[PDB]
């Protein structure tokens, strides 16, 4: 079985590249951010345009969503990261800390935590009703590509330009395994599985590796794509066929089969590098996102 995912809507409106895509928890949503310094609130199933969120004083690289979709998070080159509610796209609070670009942030599952990365190449997690920091890692050497917590909150994954993962615990901010071989190229993203027990990470010589967490070893490797400069988001797609998503800067989405890692579908569109997609929560629907050239996002669905 493969998948048949066919383009739905373009939705155009940023004026310049668009940095990452994100649904909504609750699956009425999608949220993006750019280069122009806005988020953008579109309809999930339709794509319809709902609003612009404006504050920002540079580019956005990353946005996140609260786990009841009413609060969004965006980490900036500006050196902060604001919350918004999203309903009056109002600024609720901005985080500041960080001394340089802030490049990745997510939400824990309670929302109660923000973990963020940046080219400080510090890790950051901070507490979303007083907006102060808790924690700063000394997580790596290089900037940080990714973070991400897993389904219960008690583990963030941090990636980085210095070859590492590293697993640490919410609670002490003490790392508890380093994902490691006997060669380390770049990872420029890394995430939990929905499932909480392997981790998937894409590194800058054209490869996604899906470890397991528990043995700190690589169990699958995908390959066929084109990924040797930007972070490029990928995702697990888990409401039908299991897949493996990710953007490729051969300007295709491209989709692997979970367990046998063979290409089942390259989605054609873009008119330049998908910088990111997203994975709907509930329905086989994909959202890809791509740069200056194009500064449009797609909406794909399939039957599988
Ligand atoms: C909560 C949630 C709901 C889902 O439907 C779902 O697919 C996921 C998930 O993480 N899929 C992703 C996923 C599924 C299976 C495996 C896997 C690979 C090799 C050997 C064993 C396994 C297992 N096992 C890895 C990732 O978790």
């Amino acid at each position: 079985v493969k998948p048949n995912y066919a383009l739905k809507f373009t939705l155009a409106g940023h004026t310049k590249a668009v940095s990452s895509v994100k649904f909504s928890p609750n699956g009425e949503w999608l949220a993006s951010s750019s280069a122009d310094k806005l988020i953008k609130i579109w309809g999930a199933y339709d794509g319809k345009f709902e609003k612009t969120i404006s504050g920002h004083k540079l580019g956005i690289s990353d946005v996140a969503w609260s786990s009841d979709s009413n609060l969004l998070v965006s980490a900036s080159d500006d050196k902060t990261l604001k919350i918004w509610d999203v309903s009056s796209g109002k600024c609720l609070k901005t985080l500041k800390g960080h001394s340089n670009y802030v490049f990745c942030c997510n939400f824990n599952p309670q929302s109660n935590l923000i973990v963020s990365g940046s080219f400080d190449e510090s890790v950051r997690i901070w507490d979303v009703k007083t907006g102060k920091c808790l924690k700063t890692l000394p997580a790596h050497s290089d900037p940080v590509s990714a973070v991400h917590f897993n389904r219960d909150g008690s583990l963030i994954v941090s990636s980085s330009y210095d070859g590492l993962c590293r697993i640490w615990d919410t609670a002490s901010g003490q790392c508890l395994k380093t994902l490691i071989d006997d060669d380390n190229p770049p990872v420029s993203f890394v995430k939990f599985s929905p499932n909480g027990k392997y981790i998937l990470a894409a590194t800058l010589d054209n490869t996604l590796k899906l470890w397991d967490y528990s043995k700190g070893k690589c169990l699958k490797t995908y390959t066929g794509h084109k990924n040797e400069k930007y972070c490029i988001f990928a995702n697990f797609s888990v409401t039908g066929g299991k897949w493996i998503v990710s953007g490729s800067e051969d300007n295709l989405v491209y989709i692997w089969n979970l367990q046998t890692k063979e290409i089942v579908q390259k989605l054609q569109g873009h008119t330049d590098v998908v910088i990111s997609t997203a994975c709907h929560p509930t329905e086989n629907i994909i959202a890809s996102a791509a740069l200056e050239n194009d500064k449009t996002i797609k909406l794909w669905k399939s039957d599988c």
